[PDB]
């Protein structure tokens, strides 16, 4: 029985295949059939091919003496080559040109979530063009998903050499039996046949999945569509910044490009950013993921003036200066959506753009105090329990895997009233004991945000709602501006928190405003609609900021 | 007595003055004289900019207002504002134009340095502009020298309003005649003056400097080249990733841009970069200093083959993997030299571009083993006394104060004979108890390496001399390679471990090889010549490294 799915690169993981280009430039140019493919594969095991894919020469080694074989193999077949023929031309576009194969890395990825080991073995090269970057972004994202990546190059030892199957058996600490190999090169998959491996011809992606499908008994083919790549705090850059002597700032820290400054909401994590942080690091952008102040691995003092708006954003900007960023792009959720704004207020030179999930920009009132507000508009009730110091830490503390569980639930998964909280006496009065798992966390994500509260408890993020009469003093000196950098703002449809009703005036002081909208989505946005959120923010991000 | 020194922006810290460029437009155009000056003044108080410099409007909302105020102004006067007339594209062009006003830093710098507190107090607007980001950038350089920048827009306070002189003063802790205070405009130092505070009117810069050293005591002017700025280690982001169950490795990070990747040698730390972080940063960079396995907070394997030169690579391409970074440039000194040439051989795909100080790049002999090599062109002697497990680290880590002091010298500082060390039995043996402190390090500085050196000892970094066999039979696999990527080989007139010479063949292994010398330069060259460094560093990468 299988237990290890080992894939190829060129035509198997990458489409179109690179070396199905120079039959393609044979077409184009009118040249004889299979004279690039000859020039190409020149000298067999001897020759410049062979090297190039053992490592013994890199490609810009290598370009010259393809177009030696090149003029050899033309004046053999009595032809010419075109006036301006340039190997490099060939292969820095079909290297450009070739992308990954997602429903082939969906299959390796569904496998690997069953159980598997799986691994790329591949002919390659070591490539120092000037543009090698571009391949250099296709392995990373590959290999990422991956046990393994055997790179011919990196081993001195090429396909169809029996070694190099000797060396991914025991790579893979299993017997042949136990391997499935999918290859797009009959010859490359022969010697794993004759070592009992199940072995797959890839021509097409469909067939070649029917196949592995088959052989597996797992369901690869027209299966849903998966959630977005999530993170393994443990594989993560973690960053720590000291703001002020008793203030440090963690955060999680993934790709290149204009920073990207996520900001959670209550009472969450820099995990609550999972599903968007590979997403957003993929699309080119720098992400830093913050534990916001009273959360996780950043401090968190016990005073409540230590959490107002006003100490938070200086905080913010201090975080900029401390890792020598001019800007960041700042996308917070809920209290994280709230600093956003508050940012682009009081601070745009250090916010190249703003983005708000759920939280809408709303200005104070300057004759009416949220104290007195609160209950006005809807029933922020919960917020008034929120206010006597230790007594919804008392509650939320009590059991952790209860609290969160209760929580992180979707739209149609309510086992909490949203209001009627100060006359029931508490969050979770009418709320189970062990409540059900929500279908948008596993008992893992649970047990992540457990072991983070353990530290430091809810004091700090309750602190967030303990300066209702100072915020509002602070945002009443910002009445007569208004937000005119790059701004984004997404309603979540089912969030009863926020109401996408609450947002609709937003116009009037951020007159540019784009938006996005999210249906059958409840409060936990990243969670509840992974997928929507990325397409809304990276197409914004790509739009708007750099 | 003095101990306090406020320095204005715009005309004192910042030039030229973005005010006098009003008056450019004027005599440009050939609009009445100070018509554009009075549009701006307009209203005094109570009027557009004052609104602005308060913060009650931002930047963008101001232009209009502005516009309004110049057609007014025009209309009085029986003229016109030209077709093509624009207040943003003005004010674009005067903050762009507006420099740091670099011997009124340096003096404000030799005042902190001598114990004074220092600030910035300015009359400021809120930058919502398209093109914000040019005066951040500004603002952060300047703001990281001083103890405090008080924005007007940011306190609601404006100069001359009483008020903003008493909130300094408060900010400083300090009475008024313990304070010197530097502006351009006579109507903003009339207050400062009437409250018993040293006033300087600031037109030429070399004047105000006279005036202010005369008053101070202290030389500002016609002062030495300073040394360039430094890491404070506490002020840090400090970054670790885990790239194998064992292993952790930390670095300093600073900046934004394209990712340069600092290895250090042996036995040093990240901070050994500490005067090339800011300047790299200040550059257009994103550093990542390295603290390399076996240092400071990065783990420290005991087993020797935990350092050969193919683990190290690997696992700073895994460092790379976790980070989300396709490419790096690498830079090193030393043995972290030595780490950059085979990153650059063996993984083309991942350095942007790499560049070495001191270490050249000398292919392995396929016919003589190292351990026999050595000694044959010069004497590696204390590479022999290196070998054995245990006998250096007890020298090494007998008093750590010694160590550092000892081998931390100039050239012209030596109490270190370079060999015999296997004859005297022991690296210090000629050497004082008690060293005297080198001129290229603080007491300081030296206690720093102390309390890094603490945690792990000798043992990690000494097994990267222990694994000469096996890096020679890794470096034999590249012979046929050629290093093709952009590449720079920095030499130290006086580095007697690897004198300029041993450099002269690297041309023939890597043809379009770029150099640098330093004259007068020992083996420690980050903190030998600074300044040399950090110019030859940034020339190379704003001409080669994207
Ligand atoms: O209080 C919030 N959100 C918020 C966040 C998390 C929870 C609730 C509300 C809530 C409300 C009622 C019961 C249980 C819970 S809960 O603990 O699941 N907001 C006010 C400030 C803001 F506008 F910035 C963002 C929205
Ligand atoms: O050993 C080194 N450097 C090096 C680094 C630090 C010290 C010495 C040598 C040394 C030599 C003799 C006495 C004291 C000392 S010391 O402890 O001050 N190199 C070989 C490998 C390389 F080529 F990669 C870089 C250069």
């Amino acid at each position: 029985t299988l237990r290890a799915a080992v894939f190829d690169l060129d035509g198997v993981l990458a489409l179109p295949a690179v070396f199905g280009v120079l039959g393609r430039t044979e077409e184009a140019l009118a040249l004889p059939r299979g004279l690039l493919n000859d020039a190409f594969q020149k000298g067999g095991p001897e020759g410049a091919t062979t090297r190039l894919m053992k490592g013994e020469i890199t490609l810009s080694q290598w370009i010259p003496l393809m177009e030696e074989n090149c003029r050899k193999c033309s004046e053999t077949a009595k032809v010419c080559l075109p006036k301006n023929f340039s190997i490099k031309e060939i292969f820095d576009k079909a290297i450009s040109a070739r992308k990954i194969n997602r429903p082939m890395l969906q299959a390796a990825l569904m496998l690997r979530k069953k159980g598997f080991t799986t691994a790329i073995l591949t002919n390659t090269w070591l490539d120092d063009r000037a543009e090698r970057d571009g391949l250099a972004q296709l392995m990373c994202e590959l290999k990422m998903h991956f046990d393994f990546l055997i790179e011919s190059c990196q081993v001195g030892m090429v396909k169809p050499e029996p070694q190099i199957y000797k060396f991914l058996l025991d790579t893979l600490k299993a017997s042949p039996s136990e391997v499935v190999f999918l290859d797009d090169i009959g010859a490359n998959l022969k010697p794993a046949r004759d070592l009992g491996m199940v072995t797959i011809l890839v021509q097409d992606t469909d067939t070649a999945l029917k196949e592995l499908e088959k052989v597996t008994g797992i369901q690869l083919l027209n299966t849903p569509a998966p959630l977005p790549t999530s993170c393994n705090p443990s594989d993560m850059s973690h960053g720590y910044v000291t703001v002020k002597p008793r203030v440090r700032l963690h955060f999680v820290e993934l790709g290149s490009g204009p920073a990207v400054c996520l900001c959670h909401g209550f009472p969450e994590s820099w995990y609550s950013w999972r599903y968007q942080i590979p997403a957003l690091a993929q699309a080119g952008y720098r992400v830093l993921a913050m534990d916001m102040k009273g959360y996780g691995e950043s401090s968190a003092p016990p005073e409540i003036e230590e959490y107002c708006m006003e100490v938070l954003c200086k905080e913010m900007v201090t975080f900029l200066d401390k890792l020598g960023l001019s800007q960041a792009v700042f996308i917070g959720h809920d209290w994280g959506g709230m600093l956003v704004w508050y940012m682009a207020l009081f601070y745009p030179e250090r916010v190249r753009a703003v983005a708000s999930l759920n939280t809408p920009f709303i200005p104070a009132n300057p004759n009416m105090s949220p104290l007195e507000s609160i209950k006005a508009n809807p029933v922020f009730d919960y917020q008034l329990y929120f206010q006597e110091p230790g007594v919804a830490e008392a509650e939320l503390e009590q059991n952790l895997s209860r609290t969160f569980k209760s929580l992180f639930r979707a739209s149609d998964e309510s086992v909490l009233s949203m209001h009627k909280v100060c006359e029931a006496g508490g969050l979770f009065v009418n709320s189970p004991e062990e409540p059900s798992l929500s279908r948008m966390v596993t008992e893992e994500e649970i047990q992540f945000y457990v072991q983070q509260f353990k530290k430091s408890g809810f004091r700090g993020p309750l602190n967030w709602y303990r300066n209702m009469e100072r915020n509002w003093k602070w945002a009443c000196k910002s009445l007569g501006r208004k937000i005119l950098i790059p701004a984004l703002m997404v309603t979540a449809e089912k969030d009863f928190v926020l109401v996408p009703q609450m947002s609709q005036h937003m116009e009037d002081w951020i007159p540019h405003l784009k938006r996005g909208h999210i249906e059958d989505c409840g409060h936990w946005t990243q969670m509840d609609k992974p997928t929507e959120v990325n397409q809304i923010l990276i197409k914004w991000l790509d739009s708007d900021a750099r």
